[PDB]
DNA sequence: GTACGCTTGGTGCGTAC
DNA sequence: GTACGCACCAAGCGTAC
């Protein structure tokens, strides 16, 4: 039953010092999505949640997503 | 923008030698939406898609998802 | 398995500030 | 960055087979 605050998407990549649109482009996600999520205006799908949580703890998780 | 088809999806899943059911589990997926995808009805959104690639490319990615 | 109908709300903008 | 409106359709069923 994963799930992930505002605040604490926010606080993932602010901890690698990316801005929203590196952040999102380097997810492979709209950054206009990012910022629906990082408002709060809607909560994030199930697989974006597993994927956050997932470059939270691996952050080579990035790498992989670029060698795709 | 990465892509997947149906029978890719499937071939994935395959490779494991797991269910439907069980595969949806450990991706942290509701099994009747996999059904969507695997049956071509829905398109995967967008993180689904990285999620169900990185598997594809690295399959210890469905151990560190049950770490989370 | 397969397939189709349904409600809900996320997606991904456009726009203004 | 903030916040709101909008169309489109994915999500996650329930059901029939």
């Amino acid at each position: 039953e994963l799930n992930i605050s505002p605040d604490e998407i926010v606080s993932i990549r602010e901890q690698f010092n990316m801005s929203r649109g590196v952040f999102a482009r380097l997810l492979h996600t709209s950054s206009r999505t990012l910022e629906n999520w990082e408002q709060g205006r809607s909560v994030p799908n199930g697989q974006a949640v597993t994927l956050l949580k997932l470059v939270q703890r691996h952050p080579e998780t990035l790498s992989h997503i670029a060698e795709l």
